């Protein structure tokens, strides 16, 4: 049996198929939700769309190698990136949000993203 836990650990991270709004209050309930406020992470993107096209970055179909050990891919993903405001790295965590469209760079392992490089988005 492989241990995948660091794929849905990623989903939990780092997707959300049909976001809605996309504003700082999208970002603020979400990052309450998914479980990243204590502490309040200084930075997180999540990937919106379908599934199978993010595990497709793992493969030659939809991903290049990318610097060490990474993968970016080769299609473009609506995403959000949610980040912190205010000093205190305690909640109440403040975010602001902000939409974009473009490739993601991610690390695979057993053809599944289990990390999303955060660099491309600060």
């Amino acid at each position: 049996a492989q241990d995948n836990s660091r794929y849905t650990h990623f989903l939990t991270q780092h997707y959300d198929a049909k976001p809605q709004g996309r504003d700082d209050r999208y970002c603020e309930s979400i990052m309450r939700r998914r479980g990243l406020t204590s502490p309040c992470k200084d930075i997180n993107t999540f990937i919106h769309g379908n599934k199978r096209s993010i595990k497709a970055i793992c493969e030659n179909k939809n991903g290049n190698p990318h610097r060490e050990n990474l993968r970016i891919s080769k299609s473009s993903f609506q995403v959000t990136t949610c980040k912190l405001h205010g000093g205190s790295p305690w909640p109440p965590c403040q975010y602001r949000a902000t939409a974009g469209f473009r490739n993601v760079v991610v690390a695979c392992e057993n053809g599944l993203p289990v990390h999303l490089d955060q660099s491309i988005f600060r």
